[PDB]
């Protein structure tokens, strides 16, 4: 059966530790994937991590990072959450340099984006075979999430951009149905930068926070019903939250457009708590490093800066980076509310350590009706490695 | 249930990446089979890629390559389309140096060839377990397909051959149901030749597009009904899709006999779409590198050459190698025609390259109603290993 | 459905070697988890066998033994019992460094503890998916178990510890159904100590032999009721079964107060058998070495010191460690009751040996109504590694 | 459902190669658990292969062959015919240096013996968990076959030796249900020697044909009824089937005591063809080396000699060693007669070679009403290894 995810998100006091894999650490032994991108989704039966991998191993030449991030090697591949990306307990999803995923109650549907720059091919896979097809519609690095989709009562919903990672690029809001395209729309955002978003099901409809690349440390957000008419702009939050960034204190929070005059980014989360909001980000204002988590009241439809809450779950000496949202099905909480999750990647060697490869563990976090105390859950490798 | 493979072949415009598992590049570290023919089948609830072991692991010195192809140690395993062929994931299925296998819809059938030159045995498996045998019936390497055989409400199809490689050899098609032989047929092809068909069913009949390495540079072809009554004869599209042969522009199809002085060959294969045609070939018309697939219009039934589409999959500066056929069966693609897919094999190591071991990794791709941009999905793996 | 643990404990007068993991001798070269207490819970249908791991493969640098046990790498995976705790067969369970599982009939549930030492909290899981949570209320290292929990008709029991590990700590008893905390209770043992507690039902009622690290050399006993009600006090047995511990001669039990002015202690279990007792101990009274298991008549309810039986399941000339308790479901055993089983942890490495980690295997033991040979399945491997 | 295994041995004209695990190539680099006895038996839905253990992998300093055969590290484990006896697909059964299994329709029932040589125990596990036991009741290193045991309609039977090896010992026939021993027999074979018993079930009767370890070269039988009634010998055939043995021209079958004065012997097996014989035999008549199968025209009621085929398996240049039998469960053939199926053992390393270790590795083949062609299915690894 279809998954009801038409419930409203939970109202939580903080978040537990959901899972860690420790791939990295492991890593140095085992058989494990160099990855990238480890985000979350569940199905109503398990929760599973993806990733996307270049066929390589840590330890092995192959991870010589030298390979570029859209390679005709990159897959998109995945485990149950909290095991490591190893080669042993993987299961293959499909050829891609960009994903997304989500179960929509009965099977599961991805996304792997390959081929050409100029010309890259999104292919549709559900149960396991692909279904449908996308085709750069903009001829210029089609790409989605990297993180959990969102299936509401058996359509699937998620958001590309095709175009320029600085100006204006082009972006639009698909939905199928048993992996099978059965509506699209163009989103009309001049001004606006859309990329990565973390997306998640609340009172029937899709929200998503996104990443604006090119001049807004604050993140574009965007409301889609299921009949795909939108509403779309900026985190209202008078606090910045993306990566680069500058001080909170200057820092005037706008529901409309971009501000700041920071413009690259990283891919970020947060969560609407009826007209509060939890917005993640690292802890440096300028880099990819300790993970907090805080909450705004009415920061979510208010330039409000009133912090009610802050939890610490990577703290500023170690490293973090991408972060995403999902959530936790009704029929495995066995809740009367989507638990709101999310996940942290923690980015080890090149280029801020010195390694001939890069690859990234994963901490997950999960709703929670309480407050959860600060601590760090790192990654934990030793590095550098054998090579 | 029986699977109803009845319906038509879907008439695509192009084929979209399915998988990769890049095996080999894995290989440089993880435990993985050094392999051939990873063909392709699929059950009504996954697509497995089958390939043939030596019990060798790469990067190891048993995969000394030295080894006879038709040894006593090879065997057909398999793993889920796209997850490396290694040791810890891998299903054993049959004693073989020369392999097929196909799914009706309840279990899985499989036919491993072993034994000697003069007098091979071919072992049916179904549901994992020996049901029946075939003897060399011409005592010269009896053996098979090495792509998936064909099922259609019950009864699986598939051609053998047994005789020498060069002159007249000697070919049947057989047909089983729950593993047990039920009927064969010889096929009467004086001056023709076939090895290692690629099939696939089509309108309720089989169709394969094989391999003539006496004398022809051009495909040969059989349509087997169900009860074994045949046509036989080559693709006639004005086109030559083996390796080697000569340039299009000095071929005159045929399809009858086989046309071309070239005598050697690589396994190909070829899907009808209603009159058209999708041939596959390596780009090179000499060595098996790079990959391409054109559609012919009226190429199976008309000396034609008027190519409608060209796709690139494998660029001319990559190694290639075997290509088969497969249907993705509809209980998963969820339509209403038989989606055609092919799998292309990658060969690194001897003899073209310099190290002590020679190994395939694979790409899949699948129909798809679009056109889908040129690309190179190649092995990737850095030579020489560790040896 | 629920699992009815209402039926008694079988009298048995021995126990049969249940499984073997050999994860260390097996960690020689396969890629195994460096772990810690591991503890067997069993569902309707399996046993499995529970561990922390610090995300270290044995015979890596990782395995340096100087992380803290209560690090944030520290997490819970499990795998069926007799299997080596390796990456490849593990199943995540949750991010801990102290925990407890048990199953209820239908889902697993899991309780893993980690966060900061003056504010941790433990995170419930259920059907592998975290569902509540309980922060320390104590400030002062929160932990469990360390071995299984125990469900009664579809509610799950455990006791936890807040507090000095030394002069009083405080102890609660908490029961929980569907990974939903439904009650709890503060445990009045004033001058008394408890600590990882080894528990399973007997008669509709969780009993548990903890581990008293403040002034007892004998353990200590708590009765739980399925409303939270209890009793709680010593094993009254005569004989002293913790370690370190004085002679036998020189000790007078006690089922109130602890005797023997020994502080610290190990982990260790209890069967009561009607009004007898099997009490599993080190062999050796100061280390952790040997483990023998002596049936004391009236041992559960006199200061009875009347030795009826006594199985030695590892020689004094090998390392033991930790011990718990577990029951077999009677939908696995087909019995009428439910069939003690112990495990015994079996510790190899710092601080006993020179190398630079630190590991543990284990053997499995189960009820049976025979006497059972006195032998040792001992650990096995050979130290050192090559580091 | 219990399984029916009422039906008669199909009459096979040969064997057709079932399945080649190739254990040792691949342990040459992957984790492989230095083996023995790696013997087949089957369920309703698969044929397993089960093995025992030292929990030491191939090219590991564990594999130091050093150790006893029956020390407190062997464990039976056991993975899917074909597959290797690799660490990370194993399944664990009991802690053993000698074993037995079955199925019986609906669950696995295993028999572990471990322990003292003067006071060993079996335990019987049924479901993966320990349910009944077994005392060595004569004092001397209990055993059983080694091989898969036999279920006919919910009983399950198996021979079990208590004794010396050369000199008269005690057999018993052991019945039990559900894991639950609920019937014995002692057997009368005074001047007979009985050691690992290779059984199959034949017309509602449990069929046996061992090894007689204390003078005689021909292999002693006993068909066992439901009712543990039972009678007892040798394979009448005029030709001796053990290891070592005399030339067949020097031989006097005998259905009564044993014939030739060799001592010592090795496991066998055999089927009975109405009132012919399939017998299996090393082809060297001093060492484990080779293996051919022979069938001797009422070779199963007379003192004949009359070879109707002979069918080699493993040529004289390569190593062979135990050999068991097993059937093919009628849900699995589809056939109405009990496909008779044996497995081969291939010995590699000590004492033969020079390696500090010493493992097998396996080829499975099954009844088939064809005449199946000479060849050799040999081991294949290339001593020494890496040590
Ligand atoms: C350890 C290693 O192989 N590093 C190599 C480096 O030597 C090389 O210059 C570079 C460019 O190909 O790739 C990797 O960085
Ligand atoms: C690296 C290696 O072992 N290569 C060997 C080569 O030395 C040898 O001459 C040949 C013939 O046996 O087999 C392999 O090619
Ligand atoms: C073999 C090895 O790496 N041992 C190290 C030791 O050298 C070091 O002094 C200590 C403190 O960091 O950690 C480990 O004991
Ligand atoms: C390569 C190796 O470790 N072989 C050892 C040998 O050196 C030693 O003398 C013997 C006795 O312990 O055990 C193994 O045979
Ligand atoms: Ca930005
Ligand atoms: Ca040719
Ligand atoms: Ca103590
Ligand atoms: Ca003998």
């Amino acid at each position: 059966t279809y998954m009801n995810n038409t419930e409203a998100i939970c109202d939580a006091k903080g978040f537990a530790p959901f899972s860690k894999d420790n791939g990295i650490r492991i890593g140095s032994r085992g058989h494990i994937f160099v990855i990238r991108e480890p985000f979350v989704s569940c199905s109503p039966i398990e929760c599973r991590t993806f990733f996307l991998t270049q066929g390589s191993l840590l330890n092995d030449k192959h991870s010589n990072g030298t390979v570029k991030d859209r390679s005709p090697f990159r897959t998109l591949m995945s485990v149950e959450v909290g095991q490591s990306p190893n080669v042993y307990q993987a299961r293959f999803e499909a050829v891609a340099w960009s994903a997304t995923a989500c179960h929509d109650g009965k099977k599961w549907m991805t996304v792997g984006v390959t081929g050409p720059d100029s010309k890259a091919v999104a292919v549709i896979h559900y149960g396991g075979v692909p279904t449908d097809v996308v085709n750069s519609w903009a001829g210029d690095i089609l790409r989605t999430q990297e993180s959990s989709c969102t299936c509401i009562q058996g359509d699937c919903y998620w958001v590309m951009t095709d175009g320029p990672a600085n100006r204006q690029a082009q972006y639009r809001i698909y939905k199928a149905n048993q992996g099978r395209i059965i509506g699209q729309t163009d989103i009309s955002f001049n001004g606006g930068h859309i990329e990565e978003c973390s997306c998640y099901p609340n009172d029937g409809k899709v929200e998503c926070v996104c990443r604006d690349g090119w001049t807004g440390t604050n993140r574009p957000v965007l409301v889609i019903s299921p009949d795909l008419s939108y509403r779309v702009g900026y985190l209202c939050a008078g606090i910045p939250s993306d990566t680069p960034r500058g001080e909170d204190t200057q820092f005037t929070g706008s529901c409309t457009s971009p501000m700041g005059n920071q413009g690259y980014g990283v891919k970020g989360f947060g969560f609407r708590q009826g007209t509060d909001v939890w917005m993640g980000r690292t802890i440096s204002r300028t880099s990819r490093s300790g993970f907090e988590i805080l909450r705004i009241k009415n920061g979510w439809t208010q330039t409000s800066k009133e912090q009610i809450r802050k939890q610490v779950v990577v703290d500023n000496l170690n490293w973090s980076g991408y972060s995403g949202s999902f959530t936790l099905p009704v029929e495995l909480s066995g809740k009367d509310c989507l638990v709101p999750c999310f996940w942290v990647e923690m980015i080890r060697g090149k280029p801020e350590e010195k390694t001939i490869w890069t690859s990234s563990s994963s901490i997950v976090m999960c709703g929670v009706d309480y407050e959860v105390a600060d601590w760090s859950w790192h990654d934990g490798a030793i590095l550098p490695f054998d090579i």
